[PDB]
């Protein structure tokens, strides 16, 4: 509901988000720094991806597991651009982050440039997610929509996430954090 | 941006609700008693879905200025007991111009959100849906069907409601003082 999150957001969004197209859906899509990227692990990027409706060419991709293989829901690109992002990897945490107020920023066809007052985000950790065995969950409670997936939960200089999942009124992120950024 | 956001959330969690007619889902303004704003296109029947809900109206005015000419907004008068915080204090007497501006919607397809729109200008005449309109503040973002009723807003400012568009462009009634007495 903080005005400074929102102003935070948008700026966040303007600098390093886009739209993405891949051959499973439409998604936001994070730039995080020099050209490596985020989305859902389910957006399942392949060796192209339509970014701002241009084709671009992916590098590498990494999708994050844990220290025992099990799904973060999470996955990294590294784009064949000559743009590099912003580093926003001082604004990821160490560990799961929680929150009194959130914004959920969402960057598609379906929802252009919207912002969520989401409110209190949960470390809510282990989730059965579409199927999957998933951790890291972040946990809000807003009316959820298709389309919404790889949303950039954030609050006032803090990026907590990316939008994976839900049902009704619960959303859930994957935590974005600072070491998976790191070769290890 | 961020005043006019921070003033948006708190205005549509006191005084905004959803609202369905036969010509679609609306977000809805209460502006002070029992009176509330929605686009004149909403056509609001004797009852309409506030909230999922059926709720009387008691009075419906279509407003139009001196000369006739539409204005696109239509005030109704709500069978309800609770009163609307009394917002009529944020409203200004001529059409307002800004730099910075928040759309917020609430509806089915969109909950809760708010838009960064960015300019207002007070552009003034429209033919809007080939119906001659004046009052009109325009900005300029990706448009959708159903943001109408979107109330825009600033630090401290309701502007208008948002009635129309096309493309890249929306269209908002301005939403003067006088027209609430
Ligand atoms: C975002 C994906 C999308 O629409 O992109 C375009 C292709 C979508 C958001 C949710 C849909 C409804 N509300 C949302 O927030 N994400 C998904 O559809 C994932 C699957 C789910 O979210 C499931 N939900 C649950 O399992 C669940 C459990 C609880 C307690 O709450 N929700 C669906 C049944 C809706 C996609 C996904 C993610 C991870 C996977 F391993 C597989 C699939
Ligand atoms: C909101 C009402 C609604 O029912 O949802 C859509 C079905 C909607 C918002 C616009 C739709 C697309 N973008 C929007 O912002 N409003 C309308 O559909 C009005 C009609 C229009 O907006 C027309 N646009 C224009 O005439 C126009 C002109 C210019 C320079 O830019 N746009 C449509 C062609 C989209 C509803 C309306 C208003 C007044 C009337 F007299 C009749 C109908
Ligand atoms: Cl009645
Ligand atoms: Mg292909
Ligand atoms: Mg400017």
């Amino acid at each position: 509901m903080k005005g400074p999150a929102f102003e935070f957001a948008v700026a966040m969004m303007k600098r390093n988000a886009s739209t993405v197209k891949t051959e499973y859906g439409e998604f936001t899509m994070l730039g995080i720094y020099d050209r490596w990227a985020v989305l859902p692990r389910h957006a399942k990027p392949g060796p192209t991806i339509l970014m701002n409706d241009q084709e671009v060419g992916v590098l590498d991709a990494k999708e994050l597991v844990d220290k025992d293989g099990t799904n973060l829901e999470l996955t990294l690109l590294k784009l064949n651009r000559n743009e590099k992002f912003r580093d926003i990897r001082g604004f990821l945490a160490r560990e799961e982050v929680e929150v009194n107020e959130a914004v959920l920023a969402i960057n598609t066809s379906k929802f252009p440039n919207m912002y969520i007052p989401v409110g209190q985000v949960t470390d809510y950790g282990f989730l059965n997610l579409g199927g999957t065995p998933t951790k890291r969950m972040l946990v809000y409670n807003f009316p959820t929509r298709a389309g919404q997936c790889g949303g950039v939960l954030m609050s006032t200089g803090k990026v907590l996430g990316i939008h994976v999942g839900g049902n009704g009124h619960q959303g859930f992120s994957a935590a974005l954090l600072r070491h998976y950024f790191n070769e290890e």
